[PDB]
């Protein structure tokens, strides 16, 4: 059912500070053109409180074909966020929607923490951010499919 | 009574193709100036026999620091059980002083297809260019030894 069909992730900082832009690579493959661009969205998942749009972003137009594409967005505010979700057990999600519907998303599990570990021993009233780094698990994608209206 | 505290193991390149050299940065302390090197040792562990990967001699020891980097070749993946090459294998760092093992640090790895279509269907003939292996690196698992050393 679905027209495109994802073939690559790749998470190209999945070890870094929190600060640094997300990063991706991403394949994809087209069944047949498409009348609309397709459209990926990169969200922080905290906690694991609602979750946080990074970035949006339209490719088209889409030709029958493969294409493969860098992705960077800018992190959320840390400063303005409640500290589970900038320390401790985060996710982040791409997504691919066609006409405002999804189609695909991919997620993956991502540990924050102090870079030191005398500060992750002893953790400061206000948070470091500029100290903080995330990892990325990159080899255990949660991957879910919906069925959509594409054109005809 | 150990003479040697191992104080930091840094994995430079966790997540990388599987036929990238293993790198690591490792950071020892001795407590007296030792007579004989020290040796350090890569293993390659399979289905989580064991591969050494290399052996290297650091020498003389006089008290005090040293950090050093260590980088090794993968073993061959071509003569290898598949099992051995993709899934939850382990890299292990050993330290030895006078062929008498004294520490152990071990990490997992999970090494797996970065694409999704061999992920999903992995070819019969291995495409090992397209493997990537992900070092656990927040779980080391050591073990240390009692041994033997000058007095």
């Amino acid at each position: 059912m679905s027209e495109v069909n994802v073939t690559k992730v790749i998470v190209n900082n999945p070890i870094c500070d929190i600060l640094d832009p997300f990063v991706f690579t991403i394949e994809f493959e087209a069944l047949n053109k498409l009348e609309a661009d397709l459209e990926w969205k990169i969200f922080y998942i905290s906690a694991v409180n609602q979750d946080i749009e990074l970035d949006n972003i339209f490719l088209g137009p889409i030709e029958r074909g493969v294409m493969m594409f860098d992705y960077a967005v800018n992190p959320p505010d840390y400063k303005n966020m409640d500290i589970d979700s900038v320390l401790g057990l985060q996710a982040i999600l791409i997504s691919a929607n066609y006409k405002e519907k999804e189609f695909i998303r991919i997620a993956y599990y991502m540990n924050s923490f102090y870079k030191d570990m005398e500060l992750r021993e002893n953790p400061p009233v206000v948070p470091q951010y500029d100290k903080i780094c995330r990892h990325i698990f990159v080899e255990n994608p949660r991957i879910v499919k919906f069925s959509i209206g594409w054109d005809s």
